[PDB]
């Protein structure tokens, strides 16, 4: 008698979005146990992978625990989707608690990359590999300073294939191995990742770099970099050394994850007490607070013109569900009907109990209320523009973000930096620039930046 996901949990609110799906903060409905979902849609997510092989991985997962790995607890299937149920984390992304700190020392880094690399030696000594290990999977526990770090999404990537939309794929190039772009690898790909992360790290700069997507993969595909950044003069030299055998092109040639946790760095600069030469590396923390503000902006940019484009999608289609359902022809319908079109739509809205009270926000938010005979054009308008007020706002918020000087513009320069990490061709956003102010003198404020992209999605 198999069990049904939505019989055990109820949906609370949405945590995020990551590789495959969203994340959902969902309870027990007896124990009151808050729990981390990843729902993932079979239509969007194809498997690499038969069910039998899913099924077997899952359940070792499971049984795995470590305290740097997200504990797994649970895995439901239906017709169209899977469920993961994991712990929740409370902390955020690392790189981000990062940036909010004013110091931040090679004992601050050795901290974290040991956790990461105590996580990873784990996961291979069960066979298991990540092979997408990027910041954005390093979750921190509480909000706390001395947080332990917690890596999401060990053993995903083998049997799901990972989207191909640039929305979902920012800031993937900078990590990925050169073994993995060429089909052959194992789980020293997972080493290269990390040595990626602690070159970041400890100068703030991606160690392979570009304007676009294309070129980023083509630095990581040579494998060369350098040192010769101001900032490395900073850097002790037993950390340069981890980097380079981190690094190493040929994976029979690169350190193991086991061997790295053993290397003279690791071992000098955890050792709580003795602070033998350890300055603030102030650089570093700058170019990572400019080089996440940049990353942050360009998906925020994204998912704005993405959420654009659905609203024209769901309002369209809404209005003839609606349309049909009008027998009268009066334009009116009353609540069970409103709640019966949006759940037709379907196909964070995990049970017909979600789609009622969305339905009912919105009917409460119809500024003031009769009952019986609703107005169907309105309430359109109204679930709609809900539906994008997150993404409208996360725009403004990170356009603010980015903007450090706070001086109400991003110039022409930071633009090319911005649209070729959202690989949006550099003839198309001029041309667009151009139609929204004939004027400009290289420089655009927010209004001008949001007109620019709706022109970039057809509107
Ligand atoms: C086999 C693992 O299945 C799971 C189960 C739960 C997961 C949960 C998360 C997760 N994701 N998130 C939030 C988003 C994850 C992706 N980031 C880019 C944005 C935040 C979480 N927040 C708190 N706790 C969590 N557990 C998560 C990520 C991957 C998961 C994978």
């Amino acid at each position: 008698s198999t069990a049904i996901f939505s019989d055990r949990y109820k949906g609370q609110r949405v945590l995020g979005k990551g590789s495959f799906g969203e994340v959902i903060l969902c309870k027990d409905k007896i124990t009151g146990q808050e729990c981390a979902v990843k729902v993932i849609s079979k239509r969007q997510v194809k498997q690499k992978t038969d069910k039998e092989s899913l099924l077997r991985e899952v359940q070792l997962l499971k049984q795995l625990d470590h305290p740097n790995i997200m504990k797994l607890y649970e895995f439901f299937e239906d017709k169209g989707y899977y469920y993961l149920v994991g712990e929740v984390y409370t902390g955020g992304e690392l790189f981000d608690e990062i940036i909010s700190r004013k110091r931040f020392s090679e004992v601050d880094a050795a901290r974290i990359i040991r956790q990461v690399l105590s996580g990873i030696t784990y996961m291979h000594k069960n066979k298991i590999v990540h092979r997408d290990l990027k910041p954005e999977n390093l979750l921190l526990e509480s909000k706390s300073k001395d947080a332990n770090i917690r890596i999401i999404d060990f053993g995903l990537s083998t049997h799901f294939e990972a989207s191909k939309k640039m929305k979902d794929k920012i800031g993937t190039a900078y990590y990925i191995a050169p073994e993995v772009l060429h089909g052959t690898y194992d789980e020293k790909c997972d080493v290269w990742s990390t040595g990626v992360i602690l070159y970041i790290l400890l100068s703030g700069c991606p160690p392979f770099n570009g304007a676009n997507e294309y070129d980023i993969l083509k630095k990581v595909e040579k494998g060369k970099y350098t040192f010769e950044l101001p900032q490395w003069k900073k850097v002790s030299e037993s950390a340069k050394d981890l980097i380079r055998k981190m690094l190493t092109y040929v994976p029979s040639m690169r350190i193991s994850a086991r061997d790295a946790l053993d290397h003279e760095w690791i071992q000098t600069y955890t050792k709580e007490q003795i602070s033998v030469d350890v300055p603030s590396l102030d650089n570093a923390i700058l170019n990572i607070r400019q080089f996440q503000g940049t990353q942050k902006l360009a998906q925020a940019a994204l998912l704005y013109m993405g959420s654009k484009l659905t609203s024209q999608d769901e309002t369209k289609e809404l209005t003839a569900i609606f349309h049909k359902m009008d027998k009268n022809g009066d334009g009116q319908l009353d609540r069970a009907e409103l709640i019966e079109g949006y759940k037709e739509l379907m196909k964070s809205m995990l049970d017909a109990s979600a789609v009622e009270h969305e339905v009912d926000q919105v009917l409460d938010a119809v500024d003031f209320d009769k009952n019986g005979y609703i107005e169907y054009s309105e309430f359109v308008t109204v679930a709609m523009d809900r539906k994008t007020l997150l993404s409208r706002e996360r725009l403004e918020r990170a356009f603010r973000m980015f903007d450090s000087d706070n001086s109400g513009k991003i110039s022409s320069s930071e633009l090319a930096t911005i649209f070729g990490v959202s690989d949006v061709d550099s003839e198309t956003w001029k041309n667009v620039l151009a139609e929204v102010d004939k004027n400009n003198d290289g420089e655009v404020d927010f209004d001008e930046f949001q007109q620019m992209l709706l022109k970039l999605c057809g509107n």
